[PDB]
């Protein structure tokens, strides 16, 4: 009766929503598809009820007449007179990061440089970066302003995939789901840090868990924070400490989308499922922990306190906001009153 389907994108999150569905007794349970967009469809149909989106994919399901139901919160200072589900959500930072040793590279001599992007149409990826390039750039022609990268899910074949390694057999070059190697936050990062990319396009939080013994991953063990670098807007280079004042944009965060119709179920069945498997549920660390997985934020990230409550039931513009819309939308007049399926 009361039974909701995930759709979970790509192999390893399969995996994840399938050891949930089966410790809730099928009250969730998982479909799969291998891109986000294909999952937005699933959703369309009817096939699947809910993903957790970045902003950027919550605009494209938001011409669809999908809907934004929880948003995911993380640790926070202040707001601390209230509980997490009923805190509002603060917002992540976008920045662009380098290596020290790579003395010079400022925001303003990045024209041929090698870029790591999380992956095509995401916030801190994608729509910040490359919207504020082009219109520094008076040009649409982004695909022409590196020299190479990797943006999972552009064309395999165009310098957008060139940096992309696909999985360990090196299939699935570029695809935008965890498959790819420099997919996604830890992706864009890793790429960076193995010196792949010059520049790297992530959140400010994917600094801090991946560096200083944080991430117990092989080629994050060794890192260090005071071998990156926050490229500022105005010219400068600041240490990882500076992200509030050395960021590309606040974005909004990761939020739960579902059809209208199914959002009042799809919320119930979500509350009482992170009372279980949430930061501090009856069943987590015990038996299965929703926001927990090595660093690879399958479904959901791995910093996620708890899915928290809208207030103001806000429509999709209210919730990623005015002025990160605008953005989007004259970024895409590049490459206006549709569904784009
Ligand atoms: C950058 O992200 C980090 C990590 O998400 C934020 O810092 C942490 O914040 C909480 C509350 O302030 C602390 O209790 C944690 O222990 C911190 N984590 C780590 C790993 O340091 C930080 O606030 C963010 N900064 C900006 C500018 O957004
Ligand atoms: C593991 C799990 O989620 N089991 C639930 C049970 O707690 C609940 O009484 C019912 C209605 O929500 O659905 C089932
Ligand atoms: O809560 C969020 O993270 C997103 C959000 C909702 N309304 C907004 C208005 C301006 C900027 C960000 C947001
Ligand atoms: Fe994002
Ligand atoms: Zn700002
Ligand atoms: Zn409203």
């Amino acid at each position: 009766y009361t039974r909701v389907v995930w759709c979970a994108v790509g192999p390893e999150e399969q995996k994840k929503c399938q050891q949930w569905s089966q410790q809730s007794g099928q009250n969730v349970t998982c479909a799969t598809a291998s891109t986000t967009d294909d999952c937005i469809v699933l959703v369309l149909k009817g096939e699947a009820d809910a993903l957790n989106l970045d902003g950027g994919y919550i605009y494209t399901a938001g011409k669809c007449g999908l809907v934004p139901v929880l948003a995911e919160n993380r640790k926070s200072s202040k707001h601390s007179s209230l509980d997490c589900v009923l805190r509002p959500t603060e917002g992540y930072l976008a920045v662009a990061v380098v290596k020290k040793a790579n003395e010079g590279l400022t925001w303003n001599s990045l024209k041929d440089k090698k870029s790591c992007h999380t992956a095509v149409d995401r916030t801190a990826g994608w729509n910040i970066p490359m919207g504020l390039i082009v219109n520094q750039t008076g040009s649409c022609a982004f695909d022409e302003f590196f020299s190479q990268s990797c943006a999972p899910g552009a064309d395999p074949k165009s310098r957008l995939c060139a940096l992309c390694a696909g999985d360990d057999q090196g299939l699935d070059k570029c695809v935008p789901n965890s498959k790819e190697k420099y997919y996604g936050y830890t992706g864009a990062f890793r790429c960076l840090a193995e010196d792949v990319g010059d520049v790297a396009f992530v959140k400010n939080d994917t600094v801090w868990e991946n560096t200083n013994g944080e991430s117990t991953a092989d080629w994050a063990k060794n890192l260090k924070r005071e071998d990156f670098r926050l490229l500022c807007l105005d010219g400068t280079r600041k240490p990882v400490t500076e992200a509030q004042s050395c960021h590309l944009a606040v974005a909004p965060n990761h939020a739960v989308v579902s059809r209208s119709d199914r959002a009042a179920h799809v919320e119930q069945v979500l509350l009482h499922q992170q009372a279980l498997f949430g930061k501090n549920g009856k069943n987590c660390p015990d038996k299965f922990c929703l926001f927990k997985s090595e660093t690879k934020n399958l479904l959901f990230n791995d910093n996620t306190e708890c899915l928290a409550k809208l207030g103001g039931r806000p429509t999709y513009e209210e919730y990623l906001g005015t002025e990160y819309v605008t953005a989007i939308a004259n970024l895409k007049k590049c490459s206006l009153e549709a569904c784009a399926f």
